[PDB]
């Protein structure tokens, strides 16, 4: 037992769930670790917008470009029929939008068009892949823009991660090992000031728990398979410490609300273990 009855407890919970669920927990201040179903590749869906914002913010820090500089977005780039509050605000495109505003839409509101704008800005999906790899985090594949993921069903499975790689990226980011102080502060606040995934990592946590996170979601095909239901981020414990956590519910046959409950229950049991010192 110890941190092992916790792993065995999560495995027991996953036994009857028709899905492949990956889990990873990394203490921030204290060196706590937990893995469930780790040697597997889970599609990231919109969670990889976190990695993109990192590459964006790093490019700004390094080239000394202000997050306030404006980018001209062509109307042809605000694609329709994809989630994009940017397009809904500026339906005619051909507009100068600050990188700050585009980041906000991409991270806090999961803007697909904002995401693809920001991929163009850093030089494409492969540039983001290199940036992550050069940080010393392995087993993250970043190959498809949001536009490419909305084509064939298979294409989302080519943006994949291990759960371990995510918590490693989260904790590097949180301990301010990646970005300038101003860039760190900005991305953190956009990950706190989100309304997404209310029933995921946050669902069963006490009221007022600080949760900086990024969700991702996919469709359900006609054999009832939801490819990806995800939530990842950093959580504050009652004693003021933090832990990074990622839950990837992949290729689920379960109903949608069950898929989020899986994230919520798993995170809740981790929350209870760590709340006991
Ligand atoms: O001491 C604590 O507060 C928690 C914790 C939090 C993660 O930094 O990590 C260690 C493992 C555990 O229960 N401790
Ligand atoms: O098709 C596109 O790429 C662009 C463009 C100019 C081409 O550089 O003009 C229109 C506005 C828009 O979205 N289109
Ligand atoms: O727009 C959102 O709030 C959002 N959230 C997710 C992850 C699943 O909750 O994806 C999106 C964009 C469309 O999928
Ligand atoms: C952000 O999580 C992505 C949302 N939509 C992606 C798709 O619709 C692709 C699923 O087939
Ligand atoms: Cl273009
Ligand atoms: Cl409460
Ligand atoms: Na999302």
């Amino acid at each position: 037992k110890g941190t092992d009855s916790l792993k065995s407890s999560i495995e027991k919970y996953l036994k009857d769930k028709k899905a492949k669920v990956g889990v990873a927990v990394l203490g921030i201040e204290d060196n706590f670790k937990l893995n469930v179903n780790e040697k597997h590749h889970y599609p990231m869906q919109s969670t990889y917008k976190f990695h993109l914002a990192l590459a964006v913010l790093d490019k700004l820090d390094k080239e000394n470009i202000s997050i306030d500089k404006k980018l001209f977005v062509k109307k042809s780039e605000l694609l329709p029929n994809t989630w994009s509050p940017l397009r809904d605000k500026y339906p005619d495109g051909n507009v100068d939008l600050s990188i700050s505003e585009i980041l906000k839409a991409t991270v806090s509101r999961s803007d697909n068009n904002g995401c693809d704008i920001l991929f163009r800005f850093v030089g494409g999906t492969n540039k983001v892949h290199n940036f992550i790899s050069k940080l010393g985090v392995k087993n993250i594949s970043i190959k498809a823009t949001e536009e490419e993921m909305h084509k064939a069903w298979n294409v989302q499975y080519t943006n994949w991660t291990t759960p371990d790689a995510t918590v490693q990226l989260l904790k590097k980011f949180y301990k301010n090992e990646i970005l300038s102080k101003n860039s760190y502060d900005y991305l953190l606040n956009t990950m706190i000031e989100t309304t997404t995934g209310p029933k995921r990592l946050k669902g069963l946590l006490p009221d007022g728990t600080v949760v900086a996170h990024k969700t991702g979601s996919s469709d359900t095909n006609d054999k009832g398979i939801t490819a990806a239901t995800n939530d990842i981020g950093i959580i504050t414990l009652p004693n003021g410490k933090h832990f990074a956590i990622a839950v990837y519910v992949s290729d689920s046959s379960e109903k949608s609300d069950v898929n989020e409950k899986i994230i919520a229950e798993i995170c809740k049991s981790v929350w209870d273990y760590l709340v006991k010192d």
